[PDB]
């Protein structure tokens, strides 16, 4: 039997505060009909505005991924859409009270947890992949984001801070999804911010949701989260995180291997952007025989 398009099961409903915003916000995931992908709507707004959420709808990238269409944007896209792609989620609507996702607790728990509850619908489409069928990188300064074919999934990341609570850390972690489970290894890891660049943040009206209960602070010396890490490594864990969440701006799950070295949200846009334009770097693969694919999902 063929892979199967994903939709949600039922309807199921969030809330929380804005990282940025500070607001609160209502969130409504709904199951989609095939070949919808993921879209955001503004349902406070009249008319309701649609965002596909497509590398085209791609604004601001300087702290977190936003969406645009005109004058309308939803914020901090990121981590939902990493939770999307983690579960392999095709088709589904997005509802948002406001103009910012909930931040959560800082990771993909929370939304993996809420989808899963929702359960997942097999549709009656094949599943499209893109696969990556030759190498695509963008580099600016010493960042670099980089597409390696590759019969698989599989995100490698590497981060360089000159700080004193990551010297002697490797800094570098690589998931393979063939044996490793997005949900227990990649899902849980939060986000993270130093503490002068949060200062800087909240000086421009910004970060107005972020605190300890959803964000790991990382002052001069130490963490200042009491209670710990959920990883040894969670910082990178949620660069890898991150990157899922920006890849899935493709529309469709990714057959190859990501690579980044200290890339952010700007680069990893820049990267889609590049790969879409070179059209032999890729192709649009469907599987009408599941064991012949280099991916595999769970069960519905
Ligand atoms: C790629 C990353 C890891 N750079 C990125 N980081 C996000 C971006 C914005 C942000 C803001 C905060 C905060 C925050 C915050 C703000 C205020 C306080 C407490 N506070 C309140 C007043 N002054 C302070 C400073 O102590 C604590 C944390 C944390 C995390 C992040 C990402 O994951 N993108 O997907
Ligand atoms: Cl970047
Ligand atoms: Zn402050
Ligand atoms: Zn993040």
């Amino acid at each position: 039997s063929m892979i199967k398009q994903r939709t949600l099961k039922n309807i199921i409903r969030a809330t929380g505060v804005g990282l940025h915003s500070g607001e609160k916000v209502y969130l409504t995931l709904k199951p989609a009909p095939v070949d919808t992908g993921i879209v955001f709507s503004r349902t406070d707004l009249d008319p309701v505005v649609e965002i596909p959420a497509r590398a085209e709808n791609v604004g601001e990238t300087t702290m977190s991924t936003t969406l645009v269409k005109g004058d309308v944007k939803v914020d901090t896209v990121e981590h939902l859409l990493s939770a999307m792609a983690g579960l392999g989620i095709d088709n589904a609507y997005v509802e948002l009270s406001a103009s910012e996702v909930p931040i959560m607790d800082g990771s993909a728990g929370p939304f993996v947890f809420l989808i899963q509850s929702a359960g997942l619908q097999e549709q009656e489409a094949a599943k499209k992949f893109i696969r990556i069928k030759r190498e695509v990188s963008v580099e600016e300064g010493d960042k670099r984001a980089v597409f390696v074919p590759f019969d698989g999934f599989k995100v490698s990341f590497e981060i360089d801070f000159d700080h004193p609570v990551f010297r002697g850390r490797t800094q570098q972690a690589s998931v393979d999804f063939s044996s490793t489970s997005f949900v227990k290894e990649v899902s849980r890891a939060r986000t993270f911010g130093f503490m002068r660049d949060i200062e800087y943040l909240r000086s421009q009206n910004l970060a107005l949701g972020g605190s300890v209960e959803n964000a790991i602070v990382v002052d001069e010396n130490r963490v200042l989260n009491e209670d710990g890490l959920r990883y040894e490594d969670e910082f990178v864990k949620h660069k890898i995180l991150d990157a899922i969440g920006d890849l899935y701006l493709l529309g469709n799950s990714l057959i190859g291997e990501f690579r980044g070295f200290k890339s952010g949200h700007a680069l990893n846009n820049q990267l889609l952007r590049t790969l879409i334009a070179d059209k032999d770097a890729w192709e649009v693969v469907t599987f009408e025989d599941a064991r012949t694919a280099p991916i595999s999902y769970m069960r519905p």
